[PDB]
């Protein structure tokens, strides 16, 4: 589907009746390859003589096609103008650019935005080629509130996952035992994040 007929027709739903879509296939085996080259430059470096984050805004040099990603996530979440649920969605995060170690390690279940920090949706992107999460580990595991059901989601080549971040969603990842690499980042909803930010001064 474009960009418009996937938000509108199963994105829009999707979120409002589970809070939780995956959207496969997002850029293609040729983009979503020359993102994992550009993400393992960032962190597969050398050395001279827990987890690895980045943020990266998108126009940084040798970072242009995580760029093109955020300009996709851009675009769809654009056509979901003010359909998903009451939240008017007026900016996002930086990418954050994750490499999770293949040690055996997982994450312990949390919740995104707990306390109203202004962060409504998480978007991620996976894009280890040829990830088999039933050898290799790694698969998310989300707790709609008050549901019978809990999901695994697999983090697959070129997959698109969003979900509401706050306590809708607790989610916990369990562990890998090969290096792999993520894309996350969270869309605001106006209201919630300008109130949150009223107790600084002056300083976000
Ligand atoms: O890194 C992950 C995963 N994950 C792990 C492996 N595969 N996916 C799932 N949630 N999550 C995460 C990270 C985060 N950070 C990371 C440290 O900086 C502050 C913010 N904040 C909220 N959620
Ligand atoms: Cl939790
Ligand atoms: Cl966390
Ligand atoms: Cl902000
Ligand atoms: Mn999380």
């Amino acid at each position: 589907l474009p960009a418009l007929k996937l938000a509108l027709e199963y994105i829009v739903p999707c979120m409002n009746k589970h809070g939780i879509c995956v959207v496969d296939d997002f850029l293609g085996k040729e983009t979503g390859q020359q993102i994992g080259d550009e993400v393992r430059a960032l962190h597969d470096t050398g050395k001279f003589t827990g987890d690895k984050i980045t943020w990266i805004e998108g126009k940084e040099p040798g970072c242009e096609t995580i760029g093109l990603l955020m300009s996709s996530m851009d675009d769809l979440i654009r056509h979901c103008n003010g359909k998903l649920g009451s939240y008017k969605i007026n900016g996002r995060t930086k990418a954050m650019v994750a490499c999770y170690p293949g040690n055996g390690t997982g994450y312990v279940r949390h919740v995104d935005n707990p306390n109203g920090d202004g962060r409504c949706v998480t978007c991620i992107y996976y894009l280890n080629k040829d990830w088999d999460a039933k050898v290799s580990g790694g698969i998310l595991r989300i707790f709609p509130e008050g549901k019978a059901q809990f999901a695994d989601i697999e983090p697959k080549f070129d997959r698109l996952l969003f979900f509401w971040s706050d306590r809708r969603n607790p989610h916990e990842v369990q562990p890998a035992y090969a290096t792999r690499y993520a894309i996350t980042v969270w869309y605001f909803d106006a209201d919630e994040r300008a109130r949150a930010k009223v107790k600084y001064l002056t300083g976000e």
